[PDB]
């Protein structure tokens, strides 16, 4: 088929040429135009009709988030953000994801050759995804507080920051603990957790090694460690694992799902959400085999139907569900395994 038409917006002249070199070197994509700011990009989008836009967050003289707001409103298209591994970049990137950008990449040190080739392969991966991606609050009432043995595990990748936000926002304070692994670099996961916390009735935080796993709390995996459930005596604990990535994933959804299958078993509900790849598929099968009920986000609501698809294909998914029914289905399911207290 034809090459993917990419438009790159970046304030740095060197980056605009770097992106040109990277993207054009791949045979299934090409840079049809570059632009240093949102104004020049506007007319180039109309002239060259790109399929994918890469957008650097830090543009000095203007405001790129309002460009992204207007773009997603009047001409929505796949947008991949390019961010710096900084706190200011993390806040702007998450806000970009709220406005409708589907994914983002962090710039490594491109002065080192291996950082340039890793960035190159990552940029090509996001562009191929973005060309096919689908582009995208009542509090649930009368939820009883269940046993602290009850737990929900959630995994996500591309589109997962918005999917997770839609699932957590209506959760009442009596919701069981949630362990959440979202593919994300270190640092970003802290700002991610902090923004979700301000939007949620439950407490959302980045998971800390050794802390007890409490009802009404969601624990976000840190960007540089595997998040696992562990059992310290009688009580659930967070365990952060600095072991190696598994198929280039740390935190890994598979690792989380397996640890939950092991230490929670039938007292858990597993949820696999939008994202590319197969992370979570094999762990969800262990969860299923341990007696946990498992849900997978359906294709019509996924930005990328990759991770739920692979989980389904592995045979460990009980139920496919639209994103906007996930909150109710997972609460109802985990509640059904809870005997009366009264
Ligand atoms: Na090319
Ligand atoms: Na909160």
């Amino acid at each position: 088929m034809s090459k993917i038409r990419v438009l790159c917006v970046d304030d740095s002249a060197l980056m605009r040429q770097i992106m040109t070199e990277i993207i054009n070197s791949h045979p299934d994509m090409e840079v049809v135009a570059t632009a240093p700011d949102p104004l020049v990009a506007r007319d180039l989008i109309k002239k060259f009709n790109p399929q994918v836009l890469t957008l650097d967050v830090e543009m000095p003289r203007m405001d790129g988030l309002d460009f992204l707001e207007k773009l997603m409103r009047l001409r929505p298209m796949p947008v991949v953000m390019v961010s710096s591994l900084t706190g200011k970049g993390s806040e702007i990137t998450l806000r970009a994801l709220e406005l409708g950008a589907i994914d983002f990449v962090t710039k490594p040190q491109l002065g080192i050759r291996e950082g340039m080739l890793a960035y190159s392969e990552l940029i090509a991966e996001k562009i191929r995804m973005a060309a096919k991606a689908r582009l995208p609050t009542k509090i649930i009432q009368h939820m009883p507080l269940l046993s602290s043995e009850k737990l929900i595990a959630i995994g996500a990748s591309t589109g997962g920051t918005e999917a997770i936000r839609h699932v957590l926002q209506p959760l009442p304070p009596t919701s069981p603990a949630l362990l959440i692994t979202q593919h994300m670099p270190p640092g970003f996961t802290k700002s991610f957790a902090e923004r979700l916390n301000k939007l949620c009735q439950i407490t959302v935080k980045e998971a800390e090694d050794g802390e007890r796993v409490l009802p009404g709390h969601a624990y976000i995996a840190p960007g540089a460690r595997h998040l696992e459930l562990a059992r310290s005596g009688a009580n659930y604990q967070v365990r952060l694992n600095d072991g190696p990535p598994v198929n280039r994933h740390r935190p890994s959804v598979d690792v989380l799902f397996r640890s939950v299958a092991q230490y929670a078993g039938r007292n858990a509900v597993g949820v696999i959400l939008t994202g590319m790849g197969n992370d979570g598929a094999a762990g969800m099968l262990e969860l299923h085999q341990a007696g946990a009920y498992t849900l997978a986000q359906n294709e019509a609501s996924c930005v990328v139907f990759g991770m739920p698809r692979e989980a389904i294909a592995m045979g460990g998914v009980d139920e496919v569900v639209d994103l906007h029914q996930v909150s109710q289905r997972m609460l109802a399911q985990i509640s059904a395994g809870q005997a009366l207290r009264i």
